């Protein structure tokens, strides 16, 4: 699957916003909890994104989510471009976050406890998904 | 330098807050605009980035930064010890952002866009910083 390719989606626990993006080649995770499930938050979240990753094209399960001029712009800015030619991530975060849910007060805290544990996750039958992001990443600059 | 030691420090424009984490080895930035600089805002970047990266030692120029139960709390759960055995980048970056500035409304979005410019661009003289993190990480695991 290309290195630069994306999804993002939002779930909702307890009342509020969880924006999930995956690296689609490796089951890498990157989230946040977000105010309001709002172009705004979406194309902000977007721009930190691409800052990091070299992000080509993103897909998603809600196509509305990326109808603003808000998305839109950042995607122009960013020179990402929306996939259509395309788990969920959401079930196996939502369990971890449910595993760790009372060793924290605040949602995003669990949130980021369960991408963490997540991410660091040797999948080994064995490397872990922040393992192989790094990898495929580097492979695809040389 | 080793692949697992970061910076992190805030500067302030225009009344907020930006915390800034740099990895030492690439030069590769981080950043976020806060509502306030405080310990629970330092936690739970802390949590994010550990979460990414495999985030060995912290090392920051305002060693108060570090003394709030939460901060101690987010290292402890997370594995990270502090560095005290060790630019500014929060110059460079400020230069970028004052480039940018005018062409975004919010300090954040100003912030994201010189992030990211900074991450792409080819040290030349050439990979940028984004490509010399992922390499420096992804060898560190072989
Ligand atoms: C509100 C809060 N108050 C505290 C008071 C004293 C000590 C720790 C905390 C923590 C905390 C910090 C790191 C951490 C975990 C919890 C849980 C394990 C991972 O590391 C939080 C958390 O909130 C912030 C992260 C925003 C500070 C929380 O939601 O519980
Ligand atoms: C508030 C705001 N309103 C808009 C209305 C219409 C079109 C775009 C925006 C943008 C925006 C989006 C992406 C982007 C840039 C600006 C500037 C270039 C990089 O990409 C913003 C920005 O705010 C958010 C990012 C939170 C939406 C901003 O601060 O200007």
């Amino acid at each position: 699957c290309s290195p630069g390719i994306w999804q993002l989606d939002c779930t909702h626990l307890e009342g509020k916003v969880i924006l999930v993006a995956v690296h689609v080649a490796s089951g890498y995770i990157e989230a946040e909890v977000i105010p309001a499930e709002t172009g705004q938050e979406t194309a902000y979240f977007l721009l930190k994104l691409a800052g990091r990753w070299p992000v080509k094209t993103v897909h998603t399960d809600n196509g509305s989510n990326f109808t603003s001029t808000t998305v839109k712009a950042a995607c122009w800015w960013a020179g990402i471009k929306q996939e259509f030619g395309i788990e969920s991530m959401n079930k196996e975060l939502k369990k971890i976050i449910g595993q760790v849910r009372d060793q924290a007060e605040h949602l995003k805290t669990a949130v980021q406890m369960a991408v963490f544990i997540h991410n660091k996750k040797r999948k080994g039958g064995g490397y872990s998904a922040g393992e192989r992001i790094v990898d495929i990443i580097a492979t695809d600059i040389q």
